[PDB]
Formats: C-alpha cells, structure tokens, sequence
C-alpha cells in the first residue's frame, strides 16, 4: 500500500514523486528515450548503490546561523570528499541537491546557472574545479544568501567578466552606477566570527580563482587532499568558546589551545577584558562555575554591583532620520534585509540576556538550597547542644553533692570543685540571629521570584520584527513594482524595539544588581554558619572531654578507695 | 466664610438652604408676613432649643432590609416618644422629614397626603393617633416601600373608604378587576423573620385602627406607654441569631432566651434541623465555634463530607415561560420589583455562601498554625530524644567498662549487668512519617489555596441585577408609556443567574468537601502527634530515671567502698 503523495521534484525522464507506505508511513521517494541516458539511469543505480527552501526563506535574507554553514560545509564538504575518491565529479553542487534530514534533531545535509564554473560553461573537459567552485560559491550564497560576485547578472557576461578579473578577490559589489568594487573580503552584516572568517577568506581564495587549473589548492600528500580540504579541516578544528560579558554587553569568542588550563584562560579575560580574576564570574547554561582546574559563558564582575553596559549601514540611518529615501526596489530589498538583520541580532541579543538572568537565577536557587541544609544542621547541632549543657548540668550538680559527701570524708583535693565550677562556667558560656538573617534574605529571595519579567515585551518586538519581515516579504511577492515608499513604519518597529530594549535591559538590570547583592549576601552568612557550626561541634566534644574526665577521676580516685 | 451650597429643602417662608464655612467646612442648613406664623417660628426657636432620597431608590424597590428599618423604629420612635412625652403632635411624619446621619457609619434617623391621618383629613382636633397613623404608615412604606391600603388612590376616596372597612385589616391589595383584598397580613416577598412579623403585624393593628381614639394602644401605666410603644419595646427585645445551615442552603433564626446555654440552643439545633450536636460545627464570621458553656452562624456537620444542598411570584414564572404576557406598566413595574427582589437575593445567598467558604479556610488556616507549632515541638523533642539516647549510651558503655573493672575487684552483684543491659534495650527501642503527612497535606493547602473561585461570576450576575434595575429604573423614567412590551432580556438574565449560581454554587461545594476531607485529615493528625509527644517525654524522664538510678547505685555502692 505505497500511496503517491505529491512529487518531491522533477527528475531527468519524469518528475521525482514522493509516496508512502499506508500502514508503516515509509516516506521513499521515486526517480522517474536514449539507452545512453537510460545507460546513465543504470550507471547512477550502479553508482548510488555502490536547503534551498530554507535559503528563499526571508528571515534568512542575509544569510543563515554561521555555524550551521559550518555544519553544512563539514557534511557536504565530507561528501564531495567522498566523491573525488570516487572519481566523481558533481558538477551541480546547489542547495536545491540538498534535502536536509532531521535525524536526533541535527540537520543533515545529502546530495542528490549560478553554479556552472567557466570550464564547465565553456569547455566540455573541466575537472573537481567545477565542484570545488560551485561548492564555495553555494557556502557563500549561504553566507550572505546571494550570488558572490554580480548578483542579477546575466550568466554570459557574468562569466566572461569574472573570467577577466583578479581571482583573490572574492565578492564583487555592484553599485547603482554599475562601478564595482571587486573585493577580497566578505560583507559586514553577518553573523561571523573573524578568526574563522579570514581562513574561510583565504579558502574562498582557493575557490574563487578562475582559472580551473588552479583553482582549489595544490594536494598536500601527507593529508592526501589539496589546500582547500586542509583549511576545512582547519575550520573543523577551530574550537573556541563565546563568552558573553554581562557587564558589557559583548560576545567575544576565546580561542582554545588544545592543553590550556581554565585559569590561565581567565587570565586571558583579565587581559581581554579587563575584569580580575578571582571575581570572574563564570556562569553556564545551568550557570555552572567549572572547576578551574579543568580546560555561552556568562561573565559576571564578582566585585561590581550596578552594571551599565547600533545600524552600521548609514542608509538605513537615513530612513530612521527621513524614511522618505527614494529607493529602487534593489535597494528597498538589501536595506530591509539590513534592518531584519538588526532587529533580529537584537532579539537574539536580550534573549541571551534572559538566559543569563536565568543562569544568575538557578545559581542563587543552588546558594539557598546549600545556605537551607546548611541551616537546618545548625538546628539538630544546636538543639543537641543545649540538651548536652542541660544533661551535663545536672551531672555536675550531682557529682558537686556526692562529692561534697566526699568531703565529708575529707578524701579528695577542692580542685576538683573549682575544676567542676570552671566546667560549668563553660557549660554557660553557649544563635537564631543568622537564623532570622536566613529567613528574611530568603523572604527577598521570594520577592526576586515574584518580581515581575518583561519577556512579553520581547514577544511585542519579535511581532514587530515579524510585521517588518511581513513587509519585506511584500518586497519578495512583487519585486517587480519599482516603488519609491518610505519606511516610516520601519523605523516605528525601529524605536520601539529601541525603547523596549531599553524597558527590557533596565529592568533585568535591576532585578540582576539584586540577585548580586542577594547573592553577595549569602556568600557573607556562610563562613559565620560555618564557623559557629565548629564552635558547636567543638563544644560538644569539650563536653565529651569534660564528661569522661569528671568520670575519670570518678573511677580512678573510685579505685583509690579500692586500693586501701 | 459661610459660604452658600445649594439648598436642603423649602422652608414655610422660603427655601431650606444649606450653607458651608470655607475654612471649617461645616455643612449647617438655615430655615427660611404672619406674626402668628413668625410666631409659631419663634415657637419652633424655642421648642428646637428647649430617607425619602432612599425609599425613592429603585434597589430598594420592594422595601429594606428589615433590621434597618428596625434601627428606624427605633430611632424614630423614640424621638416619637420623646415629643409626646413633650406635648409635640408631630403630624408631619414623612422620610422626608428624615434625613440621614452617618455618624460611625451608623445611620441615625432624625426629625425636621399618604401621611394624613383622618382626624387630621376631616377634623381640626386631632390626638397622638395622627402621629401613630403616619408612624406606621410610614413604617410599612418602609417595609414594603409604597401605600398600605389602595396605592395610587385619590386621598379622598382613599379616607373615606378606609373610613369603611375593618381596622384589623392592615394592607389592602387593590386588584386589577378593583375587587380589593383588605388584608390584615402583610405582603410575602420581604426580608422578614416572622417571629418578629406578627408581633409587628399586632402592632399595625393597633396602628391602622381607623376610628383614632380607638388607634393606638390603651395606656399601660407600669411602663407608662401606650400598648404600641409596649410593642415596639419587645421588638427592641427580641434578640435571635441567624443561622445558615451550609448543609441545606436555609437560613434559620433560633430565638434565644435570656439564659439558655449555647448546648441546649445545640439541643434546639438537633431538634430544628436533624444534625446531631457532637457533629453540629458552628463557624462565625471569623470560623469560630464558640466555648459552648457560653451563651450570621455557619452550621456544618462534621459526619457527612459531599453536601448536596424559587419565585414565588407566579406571574414571573409565567414570565420564565412566555415573557410576552402583555402586563400594564403597574404590573410590569411590579413584577419586575419582584425579579429584582429574585436575584437580590440571590446575590445575597451565594455571598454569604462565599463568607461561609472563608469560615472554613481560615479555620483551616488555625488547624494548620496549630498543627506547624506542634510539629517543630515534635521536631525539638526528637533532636533532644535522641541525644539523650546518644549520650546515656555513653554512659552505659562506660559504666560497663568500669564496672568490669569492678568485677575484677568482684564486688556487685550483675543484676547491674543485666540491669544497664535493659536500661540500653530501652534506649534502643525509640516518626518523621507523619511528618511527611504534615508536609504534604499542607501541600495539599496550598492547593486549595491556589484553586480558583467563581466571585467573577457573582460579578457578571451582580451586572445582570444591574441591567434588570436599569430596565426596571426605564420603567420608572416612563411609567407613562402603557407598554405592554416582554421580558426575555429578564429571562435572560434570570436563568444565566441560574445557571452562573449552579457553576459556583457546585464549584465551593466541591472545594467546600475537600476542606472538610483536608481538615478532617488534621483532626485525625492531632492524637498520634500528641500521644508520640507523651511517649518522647516519658521516654525522656526515664532516660533520667535509670540516669541518676545509675549514679544512685554509683554514689551508694561508693559508699559501700568508703564504708570498711
């Protein structure tokens, strides 16, 4: 019972239809007259058997999440790895080959004009040059989301052009007066790492030359693969950790060596950031300060209490000064585009903010459930220590009569009087006012709790976000308008998302410079807890010392009444 | 600086003003060419020196709560009293010869054609009887809120045919055919206890006798009243307490004696509703079962768990069927009084149902303070019980080292062995478990805390009361249209108070049963936690038994050594 859905897709004799299994939902699809091509059918069975929806979505109109290219390039770069052992030369390296699996959650990417390198446009021999351009031309196109060099171009003097330009240079922007800065180096608004960047720039380098023959890097035997597959290993080595400082509200990237120590990494805090060390905070997911001595982290100024803390394309700076710039439709799309790209690195900017809140939050829930058991153990030692003052008490009151009986024989010194009275007088000298500290701190703890959150205001810039996305997806359904609007309402999303940021970042501000005093305030009651806890304990075991010596000298001089 | 409001009233030579000082703010009204009537106002310096606004209120529409106009009975009929003890015939007792003080929030009913008695309609002598006549007239146009005898009747006609008929007879209901029903019974939706009804139904009687110097009671020379004012004294004396059986949704007053003990009046309650007296739980209006050797109160019975639990008018049910009985504007004015008077009551039901709910959960509340002091009592002695295991443990095994010691010299006999040896099986033989049962029904609590209520509700019928009174107060601007008009929009919102007081009405039933379960549990909790207590403290003040038993043998056996 395998019932025809619709087509995935168009195939080389038919259409790719998509069908399932009624009873065990087996979603296969199908591939669907020269016997040279039929041949080719039976070579690609042989051969077989021996993304783009994502890309033309308009959230990601500047290009997508960074390391999610990373993890495309490391799977489709495996791949076409893979094919180039195997003699296979692709020549159709596109997103539209690439239908994602969402196995565990993680994406995986399969194979299945903008991409036909110049020895495959022009000359029917070509090599793995086709692939390797194609290949960084669609990380690129995944990376900003468009095409390299000459975007809009007719592919003849796209080919041409680029066949008669310098081959390090790697983006070519087309301004509106058809001048073109051929550029080296890749566009700003991204959402990329520079340490990676500039090792991606000089592999585009390798990809971008125009010249098949040398184009992608020369083979390096020892690693068998050329320069540009070594660089991408390179990229799959590049491990670092994003540190966010609380305090500045920066993300910086720390690259780690392979055997670097955590403080020697938090020195490089105090150089990178200037916060001293022994109050680097370091907060996790779960805000978790690691064990230092092991290799988003949340820093935190363990010193500090109140914690202070913009468009860098000017024209959409001229439409927030007069939405009124009469733009082409091109460039109606690319500022849109831009400020998408603003307010949504904004949303991505206070929700991390609310994960650090959060990470404060569970942090001081740990501190609490440690001060509480903490406390209730001061409760049996103290109720244990009265009881033993009280016993031994009235032990002494006993022994002070029966030994006064004693000196009624007149058989004993009267140090043992003084000694009993000076036992006493440290039974006296031994609570609830930490106690009292702990449940009122821990009564403002419950007012933190209860302390209102401004998230539905993220919500109401995030719907702003998605009414700007909505008109630039009116850009996207007709194209083909020319208009000269404003954007007046842009730039209404624009100040709102400002002031509401400003509403947002103020208010966890507070409620973050309270749970630090909170916080500050345990680590205060824990080294009294804990030494009061000592002079309990310790002075149970004097009871214990007293005890057994009062009765010491009750057996011994006992038995000094045996002796004669 | 007394400065000019608007005026009170009309004065006989001018206009009622009153007047305010500026700085002071003290609201004095003045009074404003016959020299006997300047004379009589000389008089009326000399005599004063030696509500209406309410009645006209469409909420009131069928009359007052009754213990209101109680306090005015006996506000104004002492003032009454007062004047005819000073020769003062009033003749003039109106509401609006009564306005208002506030003081203490307590209203004090003071003295400045329905009301004119016939000795004063027809003759120029006249006695106290004019003053009794309107008294209670306007008493009853209190209670009832219009005329007794013919509303809308032409006073001449009005005289004269009262003049005719049976004085007993004190309310005459004119029908719609004219044939009147004069009736010594007062009308049935009111918010009156009988028991106080006939004694005041006795008392209109005397007060609608017709001939005047047969009105009005004859004079009781012990007390010095007429039987009218001997009356109204036992209506000052009537003390009851209203009691709502929560069981049966009914509202009954037990009339107390002046020395019955609150567990006869239990007795009574036992004999008047069927709840056995062990069982019969009397919570107040703070949930407090009085000491029953003591002299609004919520039965509950303290055996059953799940508690199970109309208009009168027959035109409004009919109504109910087919609102398009086309009534005359008197009887669409009347019979929509009587919805009004419905779902007043109505609302007045489920509120009080409401304060009943909250009897029980803060007499919960105490059983859980209670039941918290308790457990940390237990939570003390535990920590103290078992320290005192601890330490006699101690002793015990050092004894037995030192008697051992003693056995090499051979000198006791071991019954101290097998004695110390019991004393030890003892401290072995001795909790958190019902600690969890305190823990977690107190969750439990918390949960009936945080479980919704229905008041809301109660405040969409509340406005559906209004917009029947906004209806009703339309029939009021426009008694003059004749309409003939339904009343489904009244159906409507009788039938959603219907059903919103069946929804809350099951909701704090349920809620309801589950405080009983929950305090239940407590009263079931209580025993073992305080028979575990004895138990701890028993086994504490044997710990010092076989402690100084111990020492006791000790000294003496000691003794024994210091002796030869």
């Amino acid at each position: 019972p395998w019932e025809m859905r619709e087509r995935l897709g168009t195939g080389g004799f038919g259409n790719v239809c998509l069908y399932q299994h009624r009873e065990l939902d087996l979603k296969i699809a199908i591939k669907s007259l020269s016997t040279k091509n039929r041949e080719r059918w039976c070579h690609e069975i042989q051969i077989m058997k021996k993304l783009r929806k994502l890309l033309n979505k308009p959230e990601n109109c500047c290009g997508l999440k960074e390391s999610q290219i990373l993890s495309l390039l490391s799977d489709i770069g495996s791949g076409i790895r893979y094919l180039h052992e195997n003699k296979i030369i692709h020549r159709d390296l596109k997103p539209e080959n690439i239908v994602l699996q969402d196995v565990g959650g993680k994406i995986i990417h399969k194979i299945i004009l903008q991409y036909l390198a110049p020895e495959l446009f022009e000359n029917k021999p070509y090599t793995a040059t086709v692939d390797y351009w194609s290949f960084g031309t669609m990380v690129f196109e995944c990376i900003a989301g468009y095409r390299p060099f000459l975007h809009h171009l007719q592919p003849f003097t796209w080919h041409e052009k680029i066949k008669k330009k310098d081959p390090k240079c790697i983006f070519a922007c087309e301004e509106m007066s058809g001048e073109v800065r051929f550029s080296s180096h890749l566009p700003q608004p991204n959402s990329l790492c520079s340490l990676i960047v500039e090792p991606m720039e000089n592999w585009l380098q390798l990809m971008l030359n125009w010249d098949p023959q040398q184009r992608g890097g020369p083979v390096d035997l020892t690693l068998k693969q050329p320069r540009c597959f070594v660089l991408m290993d390179h990229i799959l080595n590049l491990k670092i950790v994003h540190i966010l400082n609380m305090t500045s509200a920066k993300i910086i990237s720390f690259l780690l060596p392979p055997d670097e120590s955590l403080h020697s990494l938090q020195s490089r805090i105090e150089r990178e950031t200037g916060i001293n060390t022994g109050s680097q905070e370091l907060l996790s997911e779960t805000g978790i300060s690691l064990d230092p001595r092991k290799p988003m982290v949340y820093l935190f100024d363990k010193s500090k209490t109140v914690y202070e803390g913009r468009s860098l394309s000017d024209c959409v700076n001229y439409i927030v000064q007069d939405s009124k710039i009469q733009l082409p439709i091109i460039q109606l799309r690319k500022v849109w585009a831009e400020a998408v790209h603003y307010v949504s690195g904004l949303k991505e900017d206070y929700s991390r903010l609310f994960q650090g809140q959060r990470a404060a939050m569970l942090s001081l829930l740990r501190y609490n459930a440690n001060l509480t058991k903490m406390k209730n153990t001061l409760i049996s030692a103290s109720q244990q220590l009265k009881a033993k003052l009280e016993f031994f008490h009235k032990s002494i009151q006993l022994d002070l009569e029966r030994y006064s009986e004693q000196m009624t024989y007149g058989i004993s010194s009267e140090k043992m009087l003084k000694a009993w009275k000076e036992m006493e007088e440290k039974a006296i000298h031994y609570i609830g006012y930490l106690e009292d500290q702990i449940m009122s701190l821990h009564a403002e703890i419950m007012e933190l709790q209860k302390s209102p959150y401004g998230r539905r205001q993220g919500d109401l810039m995030e719907s702003l976000e998605q009414r700007a996305i909505d008109l630039y997806k009116q850009l996207k359904h007709r194209p083909s308008d020319h208009s000269y609007s404003d954007s007046t309402e842009m730039v209404k999303i624009i100040v709102h998302t400002v002031q509401s940021q400003d509403r947002v970042l103020k208010e966890l501000f507070g409620h973050l410079s309270k749970l630090l005093g909170c916080k500050q305030k345990i680590i205060d009651l824990l080294p009294k807890v804990e030494v009061a806890l000592s002079n309990i304990k310790e002075a149970d075991n004097t009871v214990m010392f007293m005890q057994g010596k009062r009765q010491k000298e009750i057996w011994h001089l006992l038995k000094i009444a045996c002796t004669q």
